[PDB]
C-alpha cells in the first residue's frame, strides 16, 4: 500500500525525539513520544549509510507478525530520513538488564518464567512459517513489568519451502549460530532452536558470552567431536538437559518452540 494510504504512516510532527539510546553505522534508536503522550522507540536511517528499501523491509516484515511477546511495530515515516517507530520497552536488552542490580537479584524461578516467554514468542514465529536468524539475548528486550519480547527482526525471513538459504560470502556469529547455518548458509526454525540454547546459557550466566575462555576455532572444532558447551555455573541440570535437546546433530531431531515452552513452564510451576 503507497505511504498516503498505508495505516503504519504517521506525519514526522507526531514524534518527538527526547533521549538518544543507541547510534551506530546505519542510524541512531531514540526514546521519543508519538502525540505527547506515548512512549515509543524510533530507529532513524542514517542517509546514504545503506538503502532505504532494504532499511524499511524490517517493518513490513513487522507488518505480518503481530503478537503480544514479539515487540510490536507503531509506525513508519517514510521520507528522508527514515524512521521506523516501535514499542518501547523500558528495561531495554536482555543482555543489559540481566547485569543490572535488579536483573542480579532474578531467582531462577523469574529466570525460568522469562525463558517461557521467550519460547512463547518463537512459537508464533514458527507456527507462521517464519525464522528469526538472529536470536540471542541482545534481541530479547525487557518490560518494565519484567516480561520479555522478541525483537530486532532485520534477519527474519518468511519460509515457503522449509529452508532459507544465504549468500556464499554471509557471515553470522559463531556461537549462536546452528552449524548448518554456518556451514551450508541454510536456516530453518531448528537453526533458531539452536540459538535458544545458546541463549539459554545466557539467561543462566546473567548476560556472559558462550563458551566461556574459547575462540571462534575452538568453537568449532568442540563441536565437531561431538562436545557442547560446558556446564555453566550454577546451572540446574534438568535446563542443561534442555539445552542439549537444542544443540542436537540433525536439525530435524531438534524439539519445536512450542515444547520448549511446554517444559519450561513446567520448569517454572516446579520452582
Ligand atoms: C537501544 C536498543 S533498542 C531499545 N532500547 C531500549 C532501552 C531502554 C532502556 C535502556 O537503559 C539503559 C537502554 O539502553 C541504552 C535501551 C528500549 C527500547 N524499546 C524499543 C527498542 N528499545
Amino acid at each position: 500500500k503507497p505511504w498516503w494510504e498505508d495505516e503504519w504512516e504517521v506525519p514526522r510532527e507526531t514524534l518527538k525525539l527526547v533521549e538518544r539510546l543507541g547510534a551506530g553505522q546505519f542510524g541512531e534508536v531514540w526514546m521519543g513520544y508519538y502525540n505527547g503522550h506515548t512512549k515509543v522507540a524510533v530507529k532513524s536511517l542514517k542517509q546514504g549509510s545503506m538503502s532505504p528499501d532494504a532499511f524499511l523491509a524490517e517493518a513490513n516484515l513487522m507488518k505480518q507478525l503481530q503478537h503480544q511477546r514479539l515487540v510490536r511495530l507503531y509506525a513508519v515515516v517514510t521520507q528522508e530520513p527514515i524512521y521506523i517507530i516501535t514499542e518501547y520497552m523500558e528495561n531495554g536488552s536482555l543482555v543489559d538488564f540481566l547485569k543490572t542490580p535488579s536483573g542480579i537479584k532474578l531467582t531462577i524461578n523469574k529466570l525460568l518464567d522469562m525463558a517461557a516467554q521467550i519460547a512463547e514468542g518463537m512459537a508464533f514465529i514458527e507456527e507462521r512459517n517464519y525464522i528469526h536468524r538472529d536470536l540471542r539475548a541482545a534481541n530479547i528486550l525487557v518490560s518494565d513489568t519484567l516480561s520479555c519480547k522478541i525483537a530486532d527482526f532485520g534477519l527474519a525471513r518468511l519460509i515457503e519451502d522449509n529452508e532459507y538459504t544465504a549468500r556464499e560470502g554471509a557471515k553470522f556469529p559463531i556461537k549462536w549460530t546452528a552449524p548448518e547455518a554456518i556451514n551450508y548458509g541454510t536456516f530453518t526454525i531448528k537453526s533458531d532452536v539452536w540459538s535458544f540454547g545458546i541463549l539459554l546459557t545466557e539467561i543462566v550466566t546473567h548476560g556472559r558470552i558462550p563458551y566461556p575462555g574459547m575462540t571462534n576455532p575452538e568453537v568449532i572444532q568442540n563441536l565437531e567431536r561431538g562436545y557442547r558447551m560446558v556446564r555453566p555455573d550454577n546451572c540446574p541440570e534438568e535446563l542443561y538437559q534442555l539445552m542439549r535437546l537444542c544443540w542436537k546433530e540433525r536439525p530435524e531431531d531438534r524439539p519445536t518452540f512450542d515444547y520448549l515452552r511446554s517444559v519450561l513452564e513446567d520448569f517454572f510451576t516446579a520452582t
